[PDB]
């Protein structure tokens, strides 16, 4: 698939949370955090999938760990076994 983070548009990470489920297209019950993400990269979005993160700086200094820990587990799904293609530039 072709997941996108629009920081541009990301108010907060609340909205971050829905672009990846978006995308990814998550359940309701989605944890919206790297357990039920990396959950579901793990097993449920469909590879190879292709996580072009536009802005990642807004959003991610907005919370603690919000947009840098989706992304430590999208990475750390391309990276264990994963076929996603992680970009930030």
């Amino acid at each position: 698939k072709k997941a996108v983070i629009n920081g541009e548009q990301i108010r907060s990470i609340s909205d971050l949370h829905q672009t990846l489920k978006k995308e990814l297209a998550l359940p309701e019950y989605y944890g919206e955090n790297l357990d039920a993400l990396w959950d579901a990269l793990t097993g449920w979005v469909e590879y190879p999938l292709v996580l072009e993160w536009r802005q990642f700086e807004q959003s991610k200094q907005l919370t603690e760990n919000g947009a840098e820990s989706v992304l430590q587990v999208f990475r750390e799904a391309k990276a264990e076994g994963a076929d996603i293609t992680i970009i930030l530039s």
